[PDB]
């Protein structure tokens, strides 16, 4: 059991239709330059700009394209006969939206849907006002290359969300995100927070003997409200890391279509040597169900 | 202010119960003259003994009679120095009943909490499961004069669920006193890659929660007394202490050392601000991790 992962790590071009043009070239050169891809995930809302950069219902607009979202990343799917990973801004009625990833199956089916779980909220990064919180919970995904325990950007700093998708049958872990910096952050802000954003990752890897894919965008994207000077600056740096938290593979902060062969067949040994999930003390993790005590 | 001035002692087994005490007396001297701030000193995982759970032979529960006495010389440590002092020690709780407790000793050497190792390993030459009952009071912070301590023990450090447990708890750092080597069938990249997950996790459970954390660990060659293991197991001590952002503030080489690190636990305000984890908890959808598997 191999998966052949590819990583479409580019900026927004501007509109959404030339962005999924823009994407569905890079896959047409992923496949070409590294053939046995299997499986290809694409960044956050990789159709968009981070519009969440400001709160303005005028976005909600965008919450019009699923569907035409979805047929387009499908039909790459089946004509790619990859499984494809696509993280969309889904329309769930009037007024009701979540940040909402799709698995497309290499026939262009539509294997599952994950429903970013934790939102955040911070100067900049307004998620909460436009995403209602998934409500499907913490489920992997089947695919023809394995069960994907998929989650969104924010989720990748909770173990919690890692541990469950483990506990369900997840064969990997992977996480379409959004993270940059501002102009006001120094270097020394910069690399710590992109090293925490690694690290906190590959602790999920370790904690649960799974691989993990972690995809990111890059480019500077500038505040249309212009209350955030010098906007936001995505630092790329996608990754992936093995059942031991080491790296695979590591891209840059530019375009990249990085690329990693992942053995599944690891885990079993990683977990012989580990066994983690044999000791949990599940007798005494009843207050992880409390916000604090 | 609210600082913690945090001193590692980081050194192999002595040859004897006596040898090994005496020399963690000795080392805790030093600490203290060359770091006249320490407020807090960790000592590694069942510092007056081997790692005598290698093998699996009932002897060495006799081991496990020295307890009291071992409080008692660790309590008057913490006492002579003036610093609240975690050891790492070998609880017999009843006839056939054991575990593996630390022990926190306040500035005046009494008692301020104990904990009993939680999550109980059991691999060739790591046969705890034999010796160490689970431990049965959970995951509790232990008040001390220099903050609440979220104190677990070497095994514990790879479960996020543990220490964010005792963050929600109100734990202002995590401590790990451990026991981590490797063996002579270990290749180098193998060796590398164990070194770097054991940090790496427990990494991820500072920056999970916002919160400093101290892992210690022994250093030297110890050897099976059974012979099962040849060449042992060589603990390649690399104790360290990173923040609450995940960095780096102070880290061990792999022979004995004194370490001493400079921990600001106001930071955990600002951090968590940064990075509101707690608020956005999705504890609603958190009920499958009770489970063992689904």
């Amino acid at each position: 059991h191999m998966i052949y992962a590819g990583v479409l790590q580019h900026a927004y071009c501007g509109s959404r239709k030339k962005t999924i043009e823009h994407t569905a070239n890079l896959l047409e050169q992923a496949l070409k330059k590294h053939p046995k891809t299997n499986l290809v995930v694409l960044q956050e809302l990789n159709p968009y700009s981070y519009f969440c950069q400001s709160e303005n219902p005028k976005f909600f607009d965008l919450g019009e394209y699923f569907e035409e979202d979805k047929a387009f990343f499908s039909a790459l799917a089946q004509k790619f006969q990859v499984v494809l990973i696509a993280s969309l801004f889904e329309k769930r009625a009037k007024g009701l939206y979540h940040n909402s990833a799709v698995v497309f199956e290499k026939d262009g089916s539509i294997a599952g849907v994950y429903r970013k779980m934790h939102i955040p909220d911070d100067p900049g990064f307004y998620e909460k006002f436009y995403f209602t919180p998934g409500d499907l919970g913490f489920e992997p995904i089947i695919t023809s290359v394995g069960k994907l325990g998929l989650m969104v950007c924010w989720d990748q700093w909770y173990p919690e969300a890692a541990r469950i998708m483990a506990l369900k049958g997840a064969e990997i872990l992977i996480y379409p995100s959004a993270i940059g910096f501002l102009e006001e952050d120094s270097n020394e802000e910069k690399k710590r927070q992109q090293n925490a954003w690694e690290t906190i990752q590959r602790g999920h890897a370790i904690a649960n003997g799974l691989p993990l894919i972690a995809t990111n965008r890059v480019g500077v994207e500038l505040d249309p409200s212009g209350a955030i000077k010098g906007g936001i600056t995505f630092f790329g740096s996608s990754f992936v890391v093995g059942a031991l938290g080491e790296f695979l593979a590591k891209a840059s902060d530019k375009e990249e279509i990085l690329y990693a062969e992942i053995d599944l067949e690891r885990t079993e040994e990683v977990r012989r040597m580990w066994p983690f999930l044999r000791d949990r003390r599940i007798d005494f993790y009843n207050d992880l169900l409390k916000r604090y005590i």
